[PDB]
């Protein structure tokens, strides 16, 4: 249906120290509302240019629908991602998975790590499993919807756009993706994971 | 396990003459199968830079693992999306599917053809399902992995890109797109759109 | 010689309440200075890459290369821009030819406060000469690097990435597009415009 | 005034058999006369935005813009880069130049040479002037508008688009890249050059 904005599963600031609560209101309330509002309104848009019959405006009219759907989308699996009660490392079959496809759980970190450290502008470092090879692959997401391929189930989600760190951070990205560990929901991953492999 | 090029299953000129059996040949035999060689090699630099724990060229790693793997995976669509036996009409949900989320079906290729022929460079048109929407939507990708939002399945592509429409229809990339409708095997598209709600 | 990272013309907070002295800090002898040591590195990087006939990672070498040096190229103008005794509006020649080009200062201002704010992602709001048709235009760049022509001379420069104003508006990026205007150094645009038409 | 598609300095044949005549009717005649129309109407869209006082449509605009200015700018370059009693190689200012960034001219062919060959769509090599610094340097432009940064002096460039060789070449487009060396007019260069470092 029409695009929501999600209910958050823990208060703002649940995640402190590792997450401020400031930046977590902010990002919710302010940035999140964004793109859902964009994303439907995008939506509205496509709609009135078919019942003109009027595509003049095609380009724009999709880039907006891929920007703002792809901004709703990751943000909403973000939050999922994150628990006051998480943290540790994955267990059972997903803990499997990693370490046949990485080697090891901390090589995966590193990678992980990495990708999301090196991004030049905004972007993210997602987990993700590959339909056509079967495979779990680590991806450098540009912006929000730029440098993977389609049919890819996300699993794990690290946001690094500026506004997602800057407050607490600053410049020190990767204090941030490095405190990200603390709060990850290795049950909503292995729950994604179970979804994504059936 | 490794990516490998998938057969064709009709002759190089089963297309004809939407589609000459020149560019399917050269297309298969010489694009497709450079992009699987690619999402291989970058799979095994990425095994590589883990053993070593040297992520000094993650970016250019992880950029040509999407690219490659997006070109593979777009590619590998394409050739199940064809059909000597095709043109016509889609039938059954995806056509009540298609019709109830883009108002008619003409209404539905008119978009398909506007996002086709605005592309800015290299791209494709894309029908996809959306699952947190629950939509069908249509999407304009660049190149083969930029544009769209993470989790969206596949169901019809249109490759755009000069070399596969270059020696036929020349600069005329229109005609190329309205050729398209003749050739499309809906049985498939049928088939992934019943996959993708299942 | 090396590229550097130059001196400000003025204190770190010289430019409040408009922008704090926090962010110029950070800005300059954090951000700033990675771009100049990043485009250091990548022109080395080529350098050994030449010696050593190897151009295995090309792909990579010119992206650092392009997004560095782009990046210090475009905060190299921005800190010249700016002026605590600055804003407010600009005279004679470049006070005519913004008229000429845009039919006023307020359209012209109107237009690029516009697409400085609608940036999706990173990016920058700018002004330049274009050298082939001899006109001013004003170009909405996405990161450091991309949305422009070859050749184009900037003249002024509005920095849209979020470490440019969050610490300080927060998500309100329009308030800060807005309080931009009131230390702009005009005469630095002037001394920018005369010499590009020369 | 308007932009113009400028006229060719040499028959559409006369760069045969390094590039066809038939690519070069159609290059010139079909693609270069689109992006010059595309550059004109969209500069004419702004005028219109502008009068309206409706920016709604900025990012679009803009992109408009960009992208076929750049369009327009680079084909510009590329007929006044070439000529059918060019190829050899440069002499004097320029020559010494290349050797002093680059090491020799063949590290500089080989560098050029790999940008062209391993652009991930469509792309150019180009070889431009950096104001800032004052080096002569090699950029992979992505599709006109991408990969390189502001203020950047075009010397030569090498079209890396498929319907640039496509036709002729098919997909081997590093026999295009290495033909190209052919026709290449050094007086416009060293000219380019000149004008740049004056
Ligand atoms: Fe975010
Ligand atoms: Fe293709
Ligand atoms: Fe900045
Ligand atoms: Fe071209």
């Amino acid at each position: 249906a029409e695009y929501t904005l999600p209910d958050l599963d823990w208060d703002y600031g649940a995640l402190e120290p590792h997450i401020s609560g400031q930046i977590n209101e902010l990002h919710h309330s302010k940035h999140h509302a964004t793109y859902v509002k964009g994303a439907n309104d995008a939506v509205a848009k496509l709609e009135e240019a078919r019942a003109k019959e009027d595509h003049s405006a095609i380009l724009l009219n999709e880039k907006n629908l891929a920007f703002n759907l792809a901004g709703h989308v990751n943000h909403t699996i973000w939050w999922k991602n994150l628990s006051p009660n998480g943290g540790d490392k994955p267990t059972g079959e997903l803990a499997a998975a990693i370490a046949d496809a990485f080697g090891s759980f901390d090589k995966f970190r590193a990678q992980f790590h990495a990708a999301a450290t090196t991004v030049q502008g905004s972007g993210w470092a997602a987990l993700g499993w590959d339909t056509l090879g079967n495979k779990l692959l680590i991806f450098q997401v540009y912006d929000h919807q730029t440098n993977f391929p389609l049919g890819i189930v996300p699993l794990l989600l690290l946001d690094m756009w500026e506004h997602a760190f800057y407050l607490q951070y600053k410049n020190v990205k990767v204090d941030f993706a490095k405190a990200f560990w603390n709060v990850v929901n290795w049950a909503d991953v292995q729950s994604r994971y179970a979804a994504a492999t059936s």
